[PDB]
This record gives structure tokens, C-alpha cells and sequence, in this order.
């Protein structure tokens, strides 16, 4: 069973614009290059985030963390059995990724995904951010969010529950302009109130941002002066509605949005699915 | 599985009259009219009390709410193996109730039910009470609890706890009278001590009461005076000996009787059925 | 330096309805009968009431506490200073009080008052209530207090304030009637909100009331019932706006009334006079 | 000794705009009109703020708030031996304020000063804000704080320090071009970090803003979008470097500016002075 | 002034008897033998207790905590203006302490006495009691307290507090026989309830015993068997009136006797005198 | 009354050793070069630490931190009183240490001396450690503390005790060879254990060494590693008998050694001056 989203990967045409803008605007450490690609870090693990040179501008490929070598083979089985070609990765590609083992595979619409177990830990390299930021969570949570843009929700929505067991939070309806109304759903495989979103927004992306998560409100608060500085805000401060987290959005040099937050709340037993008719509660204003 | 009582709507004489009552006694904000009537929040959720224009001056409906679509799924079965008509309510009814998927039918005396899922909030709005009232409890614990009035309490209890899946927490034995004794028995599907109680009382209404629960003792206190400028109470302050809550009863316009009460003890895993025969602690001296 | 209310003194006609409505309705202890009278206790002081046959039916003397043999000195100077005639009680009225020493003196208008030192703790004999009460609040805030009646306010509060060394908390403008407005003045010497409060209220009584307060709103509630069941009930359940006190009142055999409540706010350093312009927040219902 | 800020009073151009402006944007309770104007609430006071109809557009009086008569009594000795023009209030202007007792006099450029004791408490009247609002600080740290705009900073400082006995916090070398740099002085009477801030700004106004601190920060991101709609923000949202207060600013329909924030810092018995060179750690980027 | 009671020394008999006694009956740590005689521990000081040979078989000294040199030279001062011979003790006797300074003198019937700064703290030789105890109490509150038995308690009491600063906690009459009713008097000089207590007890030793306070009930358990096993009980389990000690008492080698307690409660800046008739509330059962 | 140590300068003659050694063996964070020198920071303030080009390769001065300016004119005051040359620091020096007022005075001993209040903060530009420090511990305490090496240490502790006020916590005396023993004396200004030490060790510096304090074991443990790496290990862990810091030394370009640690007890007002024998309960084994 998938316990959080592990890792992430981009193919951008900038490699050093991307190098500046998560070290010394979002504050990431940098941790390497290797045939893997330039590394970032965020906490313990070895690296969250992958920069690759590349031609698409967006996500390359996500990882999704199981807890064993037993989930592996009950991910591996449970897709084969949906008729999902599966590929169990190599030595070669394990290594390269520094996992102990995975399946690579891909979504219904072409996004490159994998799932693995034993990723690497560097405690004796104690984390150091690229820029003032007290911390980030992650943990159990994992490391963030996505939103998957795609051109049929129903199918996405198949695929990830059915397929991979991500489990429903809650649904906002995206009211784009006078005849368009765009069910967005918030999945969640974990405590954190969505590791995945879903909606049929028309981008050329993959997905339309990334989210990670601070400790402190400063944390957010600095990182909003630093990547306002270089006119880089889509979205001013404000707070969602579905899991309360209070962030801004800026652009990264891919186009793809990242969205910087802190303060969310998690999803526990007890909890019911919802519907919103709108994503904020406050701010968000867009400066696009 | 049920998880809470979620709304109730009332079919009344008096609209005006019901709307001073709510918002200026009680303190629940106006949510606005729509075709599913006067609409009142008591937290996030876009409306928890629906008032419309009838002549039965009584509940009208009551939804209780699952948890997603396959809860919704479960009971419906349920209830078609237990030979009971359900209505998968329609587009229509659910947009209404403002919510995603519902389905409709009636206990076996003709109160009409829906069970329904993600209903709908609005954090955006924030609840903003019509009288002094610093908070109501919901989350978990739904909107609060009515006592069914029936003529057959055993017909009763097995629809509710086998078929709706209600559990027993405790009975009281009502002395009305020395030749007459009527079980009260207290029914619940969470944390609150009930959310339903069955009992054969003479009254021309289908429910005796329905109760909210506020958050500190001086909401409580206040309303009281609120209420009794206006010669509208029933019973005084007083505490019940099975949930424990601190409480005064008085008329609606409607007749029906709601309880006002804070700090009521919750039922845990630990808890066993017990018989009482008295259903208050002190106070609650009626002035009927 | 005077540090709280320690015992008090009533001189009655009915000394049997007395204690049965001490022990019965209120939950005081029965110490035993002495020269100093019949005893009652409510924590592990020997006796904090005393009630004696006497034609006055009314409070007949207080006693306030000092915290040692040179406290006391420094109040006997004090009064002496001020031109108050005080006499040192002799040993055998300190063993009819159980005190270590004690000084005599009157208020202004008539009321015998004692400040002593050294008062007698019984802790091998348990406090056991007469009837359910969870136990009284007493402590570094001491006894309770009492409203004491004076035809003059300004010459009271001086004595009090000026000799005496109490400190004002607020005061409350009561409203009797059109053409009469009466403003009560609420003093503290501790913790306690106040022990002793002054009005010109036209009573044939030296004082409308005393209170005791106990540990929960149970306490309250049970023994409201106790006294309503008599018809002794003179104001129902209510909170007061200045040290927002939850009690009711009722009569004693004595005409003199008694307050029975629970959870007062205490006076801190930050503390600021302030005037009200009523007595109670809700209830406290004349029913007399 | 000045414990706080007590009230303050305003004379506009358009008090309706005022009423407005104060209920709907910002939350605060109309509290009626009498012939001390139109009166707010904030919390337990019977007002806080005061609107009168007037052509300065501006602070017309502000009120400090001493324990008790004997405080008064030794600030109106305080002002006299610093050869200040004092005037005892006369019965007339302290029931107009709704005060016990009040001395009347200027800072050293003309704002009329009030120090009173005895202020009116209405717990019978709970407080219901006129917008989402979970409610306002106050308490031992007064009503807020406000800036005084002064010719003369020295002159200022020693009035209020000297005079008044209000403490240095920290100063702020505010850069207001590049010839001109102007030193803000934050001074404190309480815990608060500030309840008077002194600085040589160039505006036609006695004050450039006053400053109200709510309990949450969903308050301010709610009552930003509240005055964002209207187009009066003129600073977004940001953290100060010395109070640490989390706010934005916003217009009056006077041209004052206010302040809307959360979580200041106190300020302690280890306080020590510090000074500044930005006025703000994030955020807060003028709009004007 | 005094801070706490710092170390005794006791001249007796059999100093292999009180060897064993301390070290396995009541668990004190062996720490050598030197020209003070065979040293004794209970926390990180060098020594609390020593024990020399002598044929007084009582308490030959006591000495008493100042915090600094300041301190001593003030108390030097108290005595010699009170008459009181004091001599300044020699670096051979504050070596041999292993203290800082030091004056000595004696109490008004021959107790020596020592006042004196600056002891000798050993944190690397670890505490390691002489048989199963999970720790003592001192800190702040010192070594314990003890009963010094005299002629004349008033002679006592005036040298005791109004020489050596002790505060008065509260009195004891000890009923010795029909005829004989003795008050014992309980003194503190920090937040243990008494360090010393005062009475005319007919007995041939200066004191009456001394006392040692343990961390847990099971400590005092645990030693009272062990105590038991030797026949060396004096008074059974119970609890004082006074300082709610949980205590037995056993015979010392020398006939003086030793408490070994639990569970006491301190004296406050809130405390007040107060008179008790028996020394225990439960238990104390003399098994002399 | 001095309040804390609030920076050091050093002249060295490798400022790059230094820059590197306190950025990445320590993690200083490095703030930008003035003509106060090359400044380092470990907290809010915009520099602790400066080193400048110099010969003696020493502390060249230290500044110790007043409250305000009337605490400056008290020191300034008691310095001229007792004969000490003291200079009121000019704009130009004030301005180059960026604080608000100072005065200039040497120790006995030729250490010059900065009294100052009024310093810089910088929370606009968050602290960003050189290296993986979670923290440093200043506030209330300071900057930490340092040993002063001095020929006569009474001259030296008669100067800082009675003309500079610090007081004494406690003493150890350090056996240096079989005919050599040097009482250590530590002194305190605030909670920190101590802020300065004297003790009259032959060494060719003016100080022993300087101490930085850190937030969790983690920061001492990777420190000595960073530090040990390049074999500049004085003293391996341990932990002083004191003021319980468990910490290591470390050798500065200079010669002058750091002491690194973390977990000191501080003191509080039961305190009292005691002597030890150890400078260490376990640890700190020399590898000089
Ligand atoms: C668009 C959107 C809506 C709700 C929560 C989110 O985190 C989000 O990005
Ligand atoms: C009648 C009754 C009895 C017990 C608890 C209740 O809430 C109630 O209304
Ligand atoms: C009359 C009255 C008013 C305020 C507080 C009280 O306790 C009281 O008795
Ligand atoms: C201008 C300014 C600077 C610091 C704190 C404040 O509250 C403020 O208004
Ligand atoms: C005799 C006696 C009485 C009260 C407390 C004690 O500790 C004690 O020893
Ligand atoms: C030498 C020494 C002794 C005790 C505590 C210290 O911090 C220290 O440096
Ligand atoms: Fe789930
Ligand atoms: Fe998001
Ligand atoms: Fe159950
Ligand atoms: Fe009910
Ligand atoms: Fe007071
Ligand atoms: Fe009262
Ligand atoms: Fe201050
Ligand atoms: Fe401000
Ligand atoms: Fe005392
Ligand atoms: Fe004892
Ligand atoms: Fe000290
Ligand atoms: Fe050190």
C-alpha cells in the first residue's frame, strides 16, 4: 500500500535557473549531482527533488514510497492484475535512484510514475537549507502534493483510487468562467489532507504545481519577499478551503507553479467527504 | 455506515415567527432562502436547519450522513434487503440539499429520511451567530439529537438498530402517571451520547424535541433569558442522568419543544448499557 | 494585615431549624455544641460557623484572620491609631474561639467584629459533608464573604478601606426603583473577588447575605433542589457580572439570606476598578 | 501610574461612513449613540471608540486608564508639578464617558488627553462583533496602540516618559529618503510592546494610524479581502521587526490609516532597548 | 540569613553501629572517614552527616546554610549585637567542614552550633545510596529538620527567631498525661514546613529526633521492614497534622530516634499560623 | 546594573583562518565586513562576534549590555565613583559597534571594556547558520562566557564583584601539580551560570577561553567531528561540575581555545555559593 508521495523529478530546459530558484528562493539544499541529476533535499532522505536537463519543461517522472519489499510485490500484482504494464526497475535504475527496489509504470495519460521501497537516508549529512527556512514537513506526510491535470477525470479518478487505493478528501468546484464549472478532487494515501489532486484544467502541463510545506509562517512570509523580488507571485497569501493551508503560489522557470505553504490540516478517521465552491477562504488573489 | 445526524428540516405555519426565533433566541446564523427554504448554519456547513412554508408545523425530514459514496452504496442495500422502499434521490433533490449523492425513504411510522454524502461547506463564509452564542458543537458528533415519538417503541428499535445500525446506550423508565411507565430508549452512531431516542409519549407531533449543543455554560444562560422574556420556557435548567447535559427546554412556534444544553458526556468503547429511572439529576422542573 | 474572613457568628431563634438547614440543605458538617455554641465545618478548621440562641436572628460577629501574633499587633495599633476602641480578648474568649489570640472591636454601625490569629485545624478528624457537596472553597481566599447593610456607605467604606486595610474590586449602581439608585461597593483583603461587600440598602437586617462557595456546578444544582423542595428558593440560578459568580440565593431560618455558588474569577495585581450598572450577566430571577 | 490605552474618541466628516467602516470592515459592535457620539465595543467595556461628527477628521481625544482614585490623584500631582494645565472632569463629562472619575488636559501640541478611572463594564450586553471576528486582545494590554505624529520628537518623548511615565521599547531609524532619516520611538505602560509610538512624520494628521489586535489570523487574512474589496488596503499583510505583529494596514474614511494584527510579542522584565533600521521583517509592501 | 539546615554531626558510642544503621537500614552513602569523623551522604554535597566517636550519644553539632559571605558576616553581626558569644571559626575547622567560612557559637542551653558558606559539592563521585532508596529531598529545602528537646521553650523560642531569623509555622499541644499538656513549636527558614521545632519534652537527649525525607512511598516502605526486621520500630506508619508527612520513627544506636518520611507539603508566602491538638492524622501507633 | 555580555572583538593575525574556522567548524553566520572588522552572528542581533587584523592575536575587547540609557549612567556613575578612567564613546565609535550609547573603561589588567545599550537588531535578514546548527542560546544569557586570565585574582575579583557587579556562583580549585592549586572564580549577571571567570592560570593570553552555547546535543556532536577533522581537539566531552554544560574545547587560530556546549543548568534566586574540587564530573579528557 502507497504511504506517501517519495520523490519527484523534472526535465527543464534551465537547469541553473532551477538550481538558483530552489536553493535561493524556496530555500532547498542542494545535494549533488549524479547520473540521477542535480539533487535537492529537504530533509533526511538522500534527495526529494531531481533537476535533469530536458526539453519538456514539467514533471518527469514521481515516486511513490510503499513501506517493504511486501507492498512492492502487492503494488506490483494489484496493477498487474488491472492490465497495467509494469516494469520491475533494475539494479541499474535502483541505484541510480538510490532505492533498494521498484516498478516503473505509467498513468493513463503518459505521466512516468514509479514505486519503490528502501529509499537512502543521510543523517550524517544534517540537512542545511539554501536559504533562512526553520524547516519542512514531511515525515510521514511525506513530501508534498501535485495537481495532475488531465483531459478525462473519471478515467484519473479510476486509475487512482481503484489502482493505486488513494482515498477521496473532498471535491471544489472550479468555477472557470460562465459555462465552465471543473470538479477538482483532493486524494489523500496518508494523514496529509492530499498527496494528489485531479481536475481537467486546460494546461499544457502535467501538472499545475507542486506544494511543500514549512514549519513557521515567517518561513512562507521570507520566501514570499525573496520570490516576489524577482516578480514571481501567480497567487498572493490566502488560505484554502479544503485543508486550510495558508500559501502563496509563484512560477517556476519551467512555467509549472510551485505553491509554498504552512499550516494545513491533516485527515484523521473520523473524516467525511465534502464539496466546496471555492478553493480559498481568503487572499489567493491572482497576479498572473 | 451512518456517522451523524447531518440536517432536519421543518414544514411550519409560521415562517417569520421561526426566523426570529432561530436567529434571535438561539443565535443560528441566516444562510438565505432557496427553493429548499429558509436556510441556518450553526458551523461551516452551508446550512444545518432548512424551514419551509407546511401545515404539519413538525419535521418535516431528516438527513443522516455516511461517509463517502460506498457508505452511501452500503445502506442503500441495507435497507432494499430489509424490504424497505429507498429512492435514489435525483439530480434535482440533490442539488437542493446541497449535496453529492442521496437517497430517500421513511421509518416505518412515516417520518421521510435521507441518507446522504459530501454535503457541502463554506469556509469562505464564515459563521457569524444571529445572538451571542460563542460556539456550537458539531464536527464528529453531527448537528445534535430529536426524540422520535412512536406508537410501537419495539417496531421502532428494530428498524433503527438493526436496519439503520443505531446503537443502544442506555433506557429510561418515564413515570407518567401511576399507571403508566414508558421506556425511553437512547440510541447512538458516534461520540454523542445519542443522536436519536425512541419512546411511546402521547403527542401529536412526530419528534417531542431537538436539541443543540453549545459550546460554554453562558450561551446557555443567556438564551435562557432570551427565551424567557418572551414566556417560552418549558422545563428549567437542570442535568440529565444519562448524558450528562446541562440544559432548558422551550417552545418553538411549532409546539415542538428544543433543548438548549452544553457539556454532555460522550460514550467510548468501554461504555455498557444501563436503565436509570429518572431522566434528570436536578433541576429541570417543568413549567408547562 | 488582615487576610481573609475566618469565622462568623449567628445569633438565632431557631437554633434547631439551623442546623438542619446547615447540614441538610447547604452540606455543612456538624462540629459538636460548645460554649462558642453549635458548630459547623466546611474544611479542616475546627468551625467556621457558630450558631447561638439569641433574639436578634442575624449575624452576631466576624471574625477576620491575620497571619500571626504580629499581624495581629499591627492591626490592634492601627485601630488604636484611628480611635477605635479595642479590647484584647482574654484567654478564655480565645478558648471559646479556638484561636491562639484575638482583639474586640465593633464597625462603626454596631457589628461586633474580631481579628484573630491561630485558629484551630482538625485534620484527623475529615471533613464529612451533610449532605453531597464535592467540597467548599475556602483556602488563601478564606470563608466567603457577606454584604453588610449601613445607613451610610462613605463613613462604612472608610472604616473598611482606611482602617481596616480592604481594597476596592468595583462597584455596581443598583437600581431600586425610579427615584432610587444605590451604589454597592465590593471589597477584597485576598484572592477572593471580595469578602466583604457595603450598601445602603433599607434591610432590618446588619446584613443581606453571606456566601459560601463550593467546588462544582453539581453542588449548586444539587442543593438548589434541596432548598427549592422548602420553598426557600429567593433567586434562581444566575451569574454576576463582577465576579461572575454562578449561584442562587435563599432564606434561612433567619430572614438573612445565603448565596450558594461556584466558579468566581479571583482579583489579580493587573486588577482595575470598574462600575457596573447591573448586578447579574442572566437569571438571578427574583422569585421572592 | 497609567496602566493602558482606554478609549478613543474621533471627529469625522462622515459618520456614517465611520459606522460603516467600522462594523463591516472591521468587526467592531455598535454600542448605540448618546452625547458621547456613536459608540463601539470590542470586548466586556461599554465602548471603546467613539465617532463624533466633526471637521478635523481625526483623533479628537484619547484615554488612559489608571487602577484606581488614587492613581488619578497621583498623575493630576504628577502633570501639576510639571507645571501642565490639569482640569479635574466634572460629573457631566465623566457621565458622558461613562467613567468614575477623570482629569482633563494636552500633550505639548494640542491632542486633548483624558486619564480616568472607573470605566463601565456591560457583561449583561455579551459582545456580538459586526463582522467574522473570534474576538479582539485587550485586557491588561488596553485597547491597542496608536502613532503620534510630532514636530518636536525630544519635546514629545519627554512629556510622555518623563510626565506620563511611559517606558522606551525600541527605536526605529525610519529611512524616508536619502537625506532624511526619522527615528520612530515605540514606548510601552504594560505588557503590550507598544501602546504609544512617537515619531517627526510630515502628515496633517495626529496620528498615522491606530492599531487593533484581533485573536486569529484568520480575522486579518478575513478582514483584509473585507477592505481589499473596497480598494483601501495600503500595505499588505507583513510581520513588524520589533512587536512582531503580523498586520496590514488600511485607510479610514478620515485619511488615518489603521492597523489590523495578531500575535504581537510582550514585553518582559528582561526587556532590554534595542534599535532598527526597517520597520518590518516581511511584507507590509505600500500600496498607496 | 539562614537558608537551610546544612549538616549534623553526632558523637556516639558504637560508630560501627551507626554505621550499619545509616548505610543499610535507612540507605546513606558511605563517603570515608576523616578528622571529621566517618562522613555521610544523601546527595551531591561531600558530607551531611558525620558520625565520631563520643560518649554524649546525641547530636554534638548543626550547622546552617548561608548563601555567600555576606550572608555570614550579617548573621555574625545578629549575634554579636544580641550578646551572643561567636567565634570566627579557623581554616582548620573550615577545612576540616570542607566549607568556605564559618562562625560558631552555641544555642541558650549548650547545643553547638555553626552558621557558615560555601560547602563542598562532588558531582564526579556520584550518589549511590548504601541499600535500595530512589532518592532523598534537599535541595532548596536543605538536610531536613530535627526537635531539639529544652528546658524552657520561651527562653528557645526568642533565641531561635528573633536571633537566627526562624519563622513561626504553626504549634502542637501535646497532650503528655492528664496534668501535662506541652506546646511544640514547628519553625521554617525556607519552603520545607520546619527545620526545627522546639518543646520541653522531659528526655535526656537534646533532641528528640531528626529526620530524613525520601522521594517515594515505596522508599519508606522498603526501609520499614528493613528496620522492622531488627526490632528497631518506635512509631508505626501515619501521617502528621501539621507538614502531612507520611513517617515512621525507629531507635538510633544511641537511643535518639530517626523519621524517615514522604510526601510533605512546603510553606508558602500564603501561609498562616495555626494551632493543631494531635501531631497525626492516621497511624504513628507507638510501638515504644 | 549590566545585564549580559553582548559581543567580543578579536585582533588575529589570520582573520581568513578565523572567518573560516568560525563559519565552518562553528557556524557562525557571516555578516559582512565594517570598519568594526569582519562580524559574526548567532542570533537576531546583526553581529556577536568581530575579528579584526591584529598583532596580539587575543580578545582585543568585550561589551557588556545595559537595559537603557539610565542603566548606562549608573554604570558610567559607579565607574567614576570608584577611580576608573571612563570615556564616553563618541558618534563615531557608537556608530561602528552600531549601538545607541556607550562608554570605554579597561579592567585592571589592561582588557578594554565596552558598556553599551542600545544595539543593533537585524530580523529583516534571519539568521543562516555557515554550517548545521539548529541554534544558539543568547536571549536573557547573552552571548556566552569567557575566562579571564588575571596575576592577581583578588585585585581582579574586587573589580568585577563590587565595581561591576557581577556576583559569584561559585569556585573550583584547580589542581595544577603537586604545589600548585588556583581557585577558579565564576561570576554571574543574569541566569547564566556564569558570564565570566576568573582565575590567575599562567598563560600568555588575556582570556582561557570564550564559550558558545547550542540548542541540542546533535550541534555539539557534528561540531566536534567538523572541528576534530582537522585535529583541533583540546579537550574530548564532558561535563563540569558547575554549571553542568556538557560541552568540548577546541583550539582558535589564535591559541586562545572555544569551548562548544550545550545543556547548562542556570541560576535562580534559592542559589547559594558553593566550592568544588573538579572542574568535571566526567569527560573533557585534555588531548593538548
Ligand atoms: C487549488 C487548490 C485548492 C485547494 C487546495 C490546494 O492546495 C490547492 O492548490
Ligand atoms: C428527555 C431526556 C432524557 C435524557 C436526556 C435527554 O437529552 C432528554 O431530552
Ligand atoms: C448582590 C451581588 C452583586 C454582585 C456579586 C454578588 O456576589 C452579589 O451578591
Ligand atoms: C510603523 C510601525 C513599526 C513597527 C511596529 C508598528 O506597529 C508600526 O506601526
Ligand atoms: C512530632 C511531630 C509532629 C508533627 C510533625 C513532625 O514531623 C513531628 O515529628
Ligand atoms: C574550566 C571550566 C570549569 C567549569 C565550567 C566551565 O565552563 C569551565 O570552562
Ligand atoms: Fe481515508
Ligand atoms: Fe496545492
Ligand atoms: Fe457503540
Ligand atoms: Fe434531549
Ligand atoms: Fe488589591
Ligand atoms: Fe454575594
Ligand atoms: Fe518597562
Ligand atoms: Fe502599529
Ligand atoms: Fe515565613
Ligand atoms: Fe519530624
Ligand atoms: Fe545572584
Ligand atoms: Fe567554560
Amino acid at each position: 500500500s502507497i504511504r506517501s508521495l517519495g520523490y519527484m523529478g523534472f526535465a527543464v530546459s534551465d537547469v541553473a535557473a532551477w538550481r538558483s530558484f530552489l536553493t535561493q528562493k524556496l530555500g532547498l539544499m542542494e545535494a549533488g549531482t549524479t547520473d540521477n541529476g542535480d539533487l535537492f533535499r529537504i530533509d533526511s532522505r538522500a534527495w526529494r527533488i531531481a533537476v535533469q536537463q530536458g526539453e519538456v519543461d514539467d514533471l518527469a517522472f514521481a515516486g511513490y514510497e510503499v513501506a517493504d519489499a511486501a507492498g512492492l510485490a502487492q503494488m506490483a500484482d494489484k496493477l498487474k492484475q488491472a492490465g497495467i504494464a509494469v516494469t520491475t526497475g533494475d539494479a541499474s535504475l535502483a541505484r541510480r535512484r538510490g532505492v533498494t527496489g521498484l516498478i516503473t509504470f505509467a498513468d493513463p495519460f503518459g505521466l512516468p510514475l514509479e514505486i519503490y521501497y528502501g529509499a537512502s537516508e543521510v543523517f550524517e549529512k544534517p540537512f542545511l537549507p539554501g536559504a533562512a527556512v526553520s524547516g519542512f514537513l514531511t515525515g510521514e506526510q511525506g513530501l508534498g502534493h501535485f495537481v495532475r491535470c488531465v483531459p478525462d477525470s473519471d478515467k484519473a479518478l479510476a486509475f487512482y483510487t481503484d489502482v493505486l487505493g488513494f482515498q477521496l478528501s473532498d471535491v471544489i468546484d472550479m468555477k472557470m468562467g460562465p459555462d465552465v464549472t471543473v470538479p477538482a478532487y483532493f486524494l489523500h494515501c496518508n494523514e496529509r489532507h492530499h498527496t494528489l489532486a485531479i481536475a481537467a484544467f486546460p494546461l499544457p502541463k502535467r501538472i499545475h504545481h507542486f506544494m511543500l510545506e514549512v514549519a513557521s509562517l515567517d518561513d512562507v512570509g521570507f520566501a514570499f519577499d525573496r520570490v516576489d523580488a524577482d516578480g514571481l507571485i501567480t497567487s498572493t497569501l490566502g488560505r484554502h478551503t479544503n485543508d486550510h493551508m495558508v500559501s502563496f503560489y509563484a512560477s517556476t522557470p519551467s512555467g509549472v507553479e510551485v505553491e509554498y505553504g504552512w499550516s494545513a490540516r491533516t485527515v484523521d478517521r473520523s473524516w467525511v467527504v465534502v464539496r466546496h465552491d471555492s478553493p480559498s477562504m481568503w487572499g489567493h488573489k491572482s497576479v498572473r
